[PDB]
């Protein structure tokens, strides 16, 4: 929260409304965007603010305050411009309300997130040609739970995404400003440069036929690398480890070492290019040959790629086939032949790190399945014929 001034200024500069138009700020509180817009564009507008907490609603006399749950409020009028910084979070009573939300919002998938709902509601309250400018996390660009939100936006209007990054005081959230015009078109991806005067936009690329696919920062080098290799997801089955509880509810699993016992490995045992079979980080041990009973692949030496180490590719070949409590487990597909040592070297390479960092920056904190499935494998490390 607490939208930094330079961010509010940037958003206000992308905003527009016809003289007399209705300007709305959902989850307004004291109305930071209502005020800023008026100061920058003028008084000739109808300013409206919606707040649910009667103790937060602190608006000037020129603004029409409204106490309601934006997500469930049904006004009788559409709006020209919607400005705001929607609440970031899940389920906030809670589960009770959540179900009404789940039935009210069509883009709601998985645990979703409140900001996605605000976006859909906002678009639905917009009149044709209307404009919304929101600051939100960058997770919806790549995450699976936001696939429906992406399709929605793509089909309802033209979308512009301005990458800001980690601009808020709390540093682990990457922000993005979305400028949506309810006048169908495609997607424009912009980057920004932070200077003393604030942000300066820089057009990165445009996708006029965008229909909701993941948004990435592509360059000629990424494109090149991807067309000249095959997707890792065509050569391997990506499997998931058993969660810690499965192990604890499994007999033969001890919480103290002993002879014949092997440590249940975690992401701390995975190093770039090697596995540390020595240090136990889970506090669980079990007879190696018994791991096969939790997941069959535990008995097969295979490739392990990290999902806990952030947005980078850390991989190793588990030659010993130990039980794992996490990470991605890759099993080659039928007929795929590969060179483990060179594949591993390739995945941990600088070029691979540069490639991934270029595309997804810091949108999300960990490498996801969708990012992993598309990693290009040079045909000289593995192939299916
Ligand atoms: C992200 S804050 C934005 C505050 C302020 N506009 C700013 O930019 O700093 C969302 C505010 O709207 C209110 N709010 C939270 N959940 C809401 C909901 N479901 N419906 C309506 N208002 C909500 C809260 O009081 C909260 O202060």
């Amino acid at each position: 929260v607490e939208t930094p001034p330079e961010v509010v200024d940037f958003m206000v500069s992308l905003a527009e409304a016809p003289r007399g138009g209705r300007v709305l700020e959902p989850a307004c509180a004291h109305g930071p965007f209502l005020r800023a817009f008026r100061e920058a564009h003028g008084t000739g507008y109808r300013f409206v603010g919606v707040e649910i907490d009667p103790k937060a609603l602190d608006l000037p006399p020129w603004a029409e305050g409204i106490l309601a749950d934006f997500l469930l409020w049904e006004p009788g009028e559409a709006f020209d411009l919607i400005l705001g910084n929607p609440p970031y979070g899940i389920v906030g009573v809670f589960k009770a309300v959540k179900d009404l939300y789940k039935k009210a919002f069509s883009t709601w998938k998985g645990k979703y997130n409140l900001y996605g709902a605000f976006l859909e509601k906002a678009v639905r309250l917009l009149k044709p040609g209307g404009v919304l400018v929101f600051v939100v996390p960058a997770t919806w660009l790549v995450l699976e739970d936001f696939a429906l939100l992406r399709e929605f936006l793509a089909r309802e209007g033209k979308t512009s995404v301005y990458y800001l990054g980690e601009v808020f005081p709390q540093k682990k959230v990457s922000a993005v400003v979305i400028r949506f015009q309810k006048s169908g078109k495609g997607l424009s991806l912009w980057d920004t440069q932070e200077s003393e005067s604030g942000f300066t936009p820089i057009l990165w690329a445009e996708y006029p036929h965008w229909e909701g696919e993941i948004i990435r920062f592509e360059t000629e080098e990424t494109r090149k690398l991807e067309i000249s290799g095959m997707p890792l997801g065509d050569l391997f089955h990506i499997r998931f480890a058993a969660r810690s509880p499965e192990f604890k509810k499994h007999p033969a699993v001890r919480k103290e070492p002993g002879p014949g016992l092997v440590p249940v490995l975690t992401g701390r045992n995975l190093k770039p290019g090697w596995v540390d079979y020595e240090k136990n980080h889970s506090g669980l041990w079990m007879p190696k040959e018994r791991a096969k009973e939790l997941r069959d692949f535990y008995a097969t030496p295979h490739l392990v790629v990290a999902h806990t180490k952030g947005t980078r590719v850390v991989a190793a070949w588990d030659e010993r086939a130990y039980p794992w409590r996490e990470e991605f487990h890759l099993l080659p597909k039928e007929g795929v032949r590969l060179d483990p040592s060179t594949l591993v070297q390739w995945l941990n390479s600088e070029a691979m790190q540069k490639h991934v960092r270029t595309l997804y920056r810091d949108f999300v904190p960990h490498l996801t399945l969708r990012m992993l499935e598309r990693l290009p494998v040079r045909r000289e490390y593995g192939f299916h014929t």
